[PDB]
């Protein structure tokens, strides 16, 4: 078989708590005899539609909900069937994220938003504005440090700045997203991307900075700030850097507006193990003990499971996560999101590297997203 009967194969991103998830899998195996194998392929969210379209791939895929409408439209996801009692365990807005064309198509797990993470020893009082960063970098450089480093290769991390002054993905109005109406090339989006490009032009950041570089720099005390999600806190803890997690800086007086993702677990339509996947997700993973196990490996951040979230909310880092989430927007789950992200990734990388002006980059992004 392309997908093996009698076990579960799971995909989750490599920066999440995949070892903790595997532990939940070992508990499952102990109780049921069903082995669970967790993989973390790179770009799994791009690979999934390729392999699932041929009846292959994992039994279960974990990713933010934004990719799931596309998968569902292509018939790659099984309809899930939790009853009302189970539904009541999770916050209503998380279920909204995973409902597509009249069907629930994934189980919500956690609510993710980026925050500003800062080194308290270098910056006891972190900047409230993006505009403060250039001068702060010049001041820190004289002491052998930089102000800020974050992943410039994934547009997820730059979006909060692009959206701050008015950029948006798809217009939502009167109960629908208008997929012909994109906001990646409005004045606000240009302003935010231009600010980023200027940070690079003025040697405050490097265009080639990626996830690993920014994490390395922050966790080694080479830079005073980074922008990242809750999954990153575990490695910072181990580094012994004294850090805080706070509201993202404003731009032109406007809050940064991160795109909020609901990490969700979908079941492959081609899986011969759908009932076992349901048992694993409902009875083992989406439980206090299951999420705690994953969280202990890499923090989930705010979780969809009310009972556990009530405990996590007491953590000031989680409060900061929710504050940033409230200033941002939940991502659409519509199929056009794949095109949107391709468009914006291309624009940010080309603008940052100087291959395109901001105006040309975002003009192309508008065409490509719509
Ligand atoms: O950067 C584009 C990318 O953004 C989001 O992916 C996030 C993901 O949601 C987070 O859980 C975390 O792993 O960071 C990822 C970015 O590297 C979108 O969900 C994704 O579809 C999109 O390609
Ligand atoms: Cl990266
Ligand atoms: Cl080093
Ligand atoms: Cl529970
Ligand atoms: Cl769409
Ligand atoms: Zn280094």
């Amino acid at each position: 078989m392309k997908i093996e009967e009698g076990k579960l194969v799971i995909w989750i991103n490599g920066d999440k708590g995949y070892n903790g998830l595997a532990e939940v899998g070992k508990k499952f195996e102990k109780d049921t005899g069903i082995k669970v194998t967790v993989e973390h392929p790179d770009k799994l969210e791009e690979k999934f539609p390729q392999v699932a379209a041929t009846g292959d791939g994992p039994d279960i895929i974990f990713w933010a909900h934004d990719r799931f409408g596309g998968y569902a439209q292509s018939g790659l996801l099984a309809e899930i069937t939790p009853d009302k009692a189970f539904q009541d365990k999770l916050y209503p807005f998380t279920w909204d994220a995973v409902r597509y064309n009249g069907k629930l198509i994934a189980y919500p797990i956690a609510v993710e938003a980026l925050s500003l993470i800062y080194n308290k020893d270098l910056l006891p009082n972190p900047p409230k504005t993006w505009e403060e960063i250039p001068a702060l970098d010049k001041e820190l450089k004289a002491k052998g440090k930089s102000a800020l480093m974050f992943n410039l290769q994934e547009p997820y991390f730059t979006w909060p700045l692009i959206a701050a002054d008015g950029g948006y993905a798809f217009k939502y109005e009167n109960g629908k997203y208008d997929i012909k109406d994109v906001g990646v090339d409005n004045a606000g989006a240009k302003a935010g991307l231009t600010f980023l490009v200027d940070l690079i032009k003025n040697k405050h950041m490097n265009a080639d900075t990626d996830y690993s570089i920014a994490e390395h720099a922050f966790n080694h005390g080479e830079t005073a700030m980074t922008i990242n999600g809750p999954w990153a806190w575990s490695n910072i803890d181990t580094s012994k850097v004294n850090y805080g997690v706070t509201v993202l800086p404003t731009f032109k007086g406007q809050p940064s507006k991160p795109f909020v993702g609901v990490l969700s677990a979908g079941i492959n339509a081609a899986s011969p193990n759908k009932e076992l996947a349901k048992e694993f997700l409902e009875n083992y993973l989406l439980t206090d003990e299951g999420l705690e196990a994953v969280n202990k490996d890499k923090p989930l951040g705010a979780v969809a499971l009310k009972s556990y979230e009530e405990e996590l909310a007491k953590d000031p880092r989680i409060a900061a996560t929710m504050e940033n989430a409230q200033k941002g927007e939940i991502m659409p789950n519509i199929p056009q999101m794949s095109a949107f992200w391709y468009a914006v990734r291309t624009a940010v990388i080309n603008a940052a590297s100087g291959r395109q002006t901001v105006d040309a980059a975002l003009a192309a992004a508008q065409t490509n997203a719509a």
